């Protein structure tokens, strides 16, 4: 699925991310855009055999179980797979495990370097929330 952007932050709102950790609603939707473009279904590959999946591209060297990805560790206890869904909640409730890990949302490249220090509420301008 391909989100709408208002869309998209009406469905994190529900499911709890607005301020969760500190992280505004639109720090959440920008990282979304850049990383992912929207898409529930996105996948890149990584330099390291590792692969990013879903919304927010989360990584299998950590997070998630791909079944290709040697010596990694499934900390969300989940097949990568279930990131790719029409339904965010997998990606949420992973995401905000990563969020609480000590680095905060600069765990997220493009968050950094797309995100941090922009005006990001107004990626949530004129949305009914
Ligand atoms: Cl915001
Ligand atoms: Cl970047
Ligand atoms: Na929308
Ligand atoms: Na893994």
């Amino acid at each position: 699925k391909v989100f709408g952007r208002c869309e998209l932050a009406a469905a994190m709102k529900r499911h709890g991310l607005d301020n969760y950790r500190g992280y505004s609603l639109g720090n959440w939707v920008c990282a979304a855009k850049f990383e992912s473009n929207f898409n529930t279904q996105a996948t890149n590959r990584n330099t390291d055999g590792s692969t990013d999946y879903g919304i927010l591209q989360i990584n299998s060297r950590w997070w998630c179980n791909d079944g290709r990805t040697p010596g990694s560790r499934n900390l969300c206890n989940i097949p990568c797979s279930a990131l790719l869904s029409s339904d965010i909640t997998a990606s949420v409730n992973c995401a905000k495990k990563i969020v609480s890990d000590g680095n905060g949302m600069n765990a997220w490249v493009a968050w950094r370097n797309r995100c941090k220090g922009t005006d990001v509420q107004a990626w949530i301008r004129g949305c009914r929330l």
